[PDB]
């Protein structure tokens, strides 16, 4: 059973600045990535202190960068806090309504797209490198869930029924066409040392076979 959504208007016009807008400085959808991922993990660890049955869905806390050639994807997991039906379909988008704003504001006045972080939203830089994007995510209040969206103004929201995740995020950028240098080993770990070398979680860069 899938569900069909549209995107808030400010949040599809943010895509389409993204896709659009010529800009080469593309690596930094990576940091941008991480970054979430790092305030995820950061979350469940805190709300773990005073509970710690929060963990029962899994202990160890880190990211795994997984290249993929045959599937031309990068999928960016990690074992944080996941997110809840609700987040996925209304609480991000709306989260993410006033920083949109600022950062549209921004770009008038100056600011680049590398900048994006500084808004909240920068989650939507993945679209500068993915032609699709599909966020697979379970909360440990919630079910597993998998978000998807080619852009376009819609996304998708459906139960998934794959690989049991525990507790977490994951992060699938099925990559265009021409950006598959970011499916390189020395690139991405090029990436990881420049943007990210402070993440307080550790990072493995998986191999390809
Ligand atoms: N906005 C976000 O920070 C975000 C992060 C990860 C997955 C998502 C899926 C749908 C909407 O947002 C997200």
């Amino acid at each position: 059973e899938v569900e069909t959504f549209a995107f808030q208007a400010e949040i599809a016009q943010l895509m389409s600045l993204i896709i659009n807008t010529f800009y080469s400085n593309k690596e930094i959808f990576l940091r941008e990535l991480i970054s979430n991922s790092s305030d995820a993990l950061d979350k469940i660890r805190y709300e773990s202190l005073t509970d710690p049955s929060k963990l029962d869905s899994g202990k160890e806390l880190h990211i795994n960068l997984i290249p993929n050639k045959q599937d031309r994807t990068l999928t960016i997991v990690d074992t944080g806090i996941g997110m809840t039906k609700a987040d996925l379909i209304n609480n991000l988008g709306t989260i993410a309504k006033s920083g949109t704003k600022a950062f549209m504001e921004a770009l008038q006045a100056g600011a680049d797209i590398s900048m994006i972080g500084q808004f909240g939203v920068g989650f939507y830089s993945a679209y500068l490198v993915a032609e699709k994007v599909t966020v697979i995510t379970k909360h440990n209040d919630d079910e597993q869930y998998a978000w998807e969206s080619s852009a376009g103004g819609s996304f998708t929201v459906r139960t998934d029924t794959g690989e049991p995740m525990g507790r977490g995020t994951k992060v699938i950028l099925h990559l265009k066409e021409d950006q598959t240098e970011y499916l390189e080993e020395r690139r991405i770990k090029e990436i990881v040392k420049k943007h990210s070398q402070f993440i307080g979680y550790p990072i493995t860069l998986f191999v390809e076979k």
